[PDB]
């Protein structure tokens, strides 16, 4: 038992930029100059279900942080953990009791109404057809309606007449939300059209993060539909296939 | 004074109720009857536009989400550190559980109430295929609870009871109350429940679980309220997101 499933010199982030929470953690680290050894784990190929990866995260999900012997999953937990270990600027995760509660409030609602809803178009347009499975139209339509309702709440409850989702500055909440919303955008769902306040929010977040950073975070997802069309994606392993079938059958 | 809007039929409502009672945080409890539809009434929507429970009102500061409310209260009233430890890694274990919980527990464990009580109340059956898929999903999630989170440790995020255990126990009680004996065959999980329940106290557990433990019989006796049209609408949407 040599622990050769090989460490980098420092902090390791196991990720795939096709994944929304992977992109959120990637961006946070890059923007703050947190030195991470990025380890690519190819979801479509099934490397997350490889013997090697399951030794690191038994759940076989991305992203995963490895800080020495300390292995941490869940983007929200990773983002917060990095923020306090690397003492990032307060605005991301405010200390103030109430401003922090607003971030935790968004992250909780996000997990219910954004996560698991906005990623469905990749399954419909790319990943299902990749393994010969079509998502029924009734479900696609239901998903479109749910996305619309969630965006409406995003504007009305969280953003309102304010600049960011949880107050006056960019927080972990804005990062999490943007990267989920990018998944359908990259597949040609024009989510920001007809929604000016959300559109301006997007520009505000991207302006803050920086074009070059956004560009390289989103590169892979912005190209995936065209790659699928030209049949250049990996063939899923049997383990990825199993997981894919389960995810597709979780679509309501 | 603090106000907590809740219904003890609701899992996250129960989690917050328990935390506050156990720590003696003085709350004005404000019952909002979910089955009736009071959560979609105009007066409650003036409090939480999302129309969901639980909701906390601290002066003119209105906060939703049980996880966020639990953390807020923990800091506000400076409760024993173990619930929400300050230590960087012990804290992350709590947040890690809460994130996974929101994916794999919340939305899966509540389904049997919809299958057995709430759907039938408004004339809608959940298809057998979905009930079986749900049973399989609960069993996979329980397995992860035991293998990844508990392991051979006493609680879900370490050596002491945290917010994670409270959230987990109250979701797991929903099917238990409806006759799913999900602790059968799972010694680590059964032991964990014993530990948590011993810490909270028998009386507090009984108060928190009384309503959900009597709901099946209320459905059988036909004594549940008639949902408002707004509640009916929300019910139909919830039922249709069952996969
Ligand atoms: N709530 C988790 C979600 C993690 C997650 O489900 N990640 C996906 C990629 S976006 C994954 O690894 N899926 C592979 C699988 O479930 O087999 C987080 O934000 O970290
Ligand atoms: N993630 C939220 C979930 C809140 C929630 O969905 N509560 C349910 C009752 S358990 C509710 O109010 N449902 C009514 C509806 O959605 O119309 C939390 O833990 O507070």
């Amino acid at each position: 038992d040599l622990g050769t499933e090989f460490q980098s010199m420092g902090l390791e982030l196991f990720l795939d930029l096709v994944s929304q929470p992977s992109r959120a953690v990637y961006i946070f680290a890059k923007k703050n100059g947190i030195p991470l050894e990025l380890r690519t784990v190819d979801l479509v190929k099934g490397q997350h279900k490889s013997k090697e990866f399951l030794q690191i995260n038994s759940l076989g999900k991305l992203p995963t942080l490895k800080d020495g012997d300390f292995i941490l999953t869940e983007s929200s937990a990773i983002l917060i953990y990095l923020s306090c270990k690397y003492q990032t600027p307060d605005h991301w995760y405010p200390s103030d009791l109430q401003a922090r509660a607003r971030v935790h409030e968004y992250l909780g609602w996000h997990a219910d109404c954004i996560r698991g809803t906005f990623g469905i178009p990749l399954w419909v347009q790319v990943l299902g057809p990749l393994i010969g499975v079509q998502v029924p139209k009734e479900k696609v339509e239901r998903n479109r309606t749910a996305m619309d309702q969630a965006l409406q709440w995003l504007e009305d409850k969280f953003l309102g007449d304010r600049p960011f989702l949880a107050g006056q500055q960019v927080t972990l909440a804005d990062l999490m939300a943007l990267e989920e919303l990018m998944q359908p955008v990259a597949l040609g769902y024009e989510l920001f059209e007809g929604r000016p306040r959300l559109a301006a929010w997007r520009g505000r977040v991207e302006a803050f993060l920086g074009a070059e950073l956004c560009q390289e975070a989103h590169s892979i997802i912005l190209s995936i539909l065209e790659q699928a069309a030209k049949k250049t994606l990996p063939t899923p392993s049997p383990e990825a296939y199993q997981a894919m079938l389960l995810r597709i059958a979780r679509i309501p």
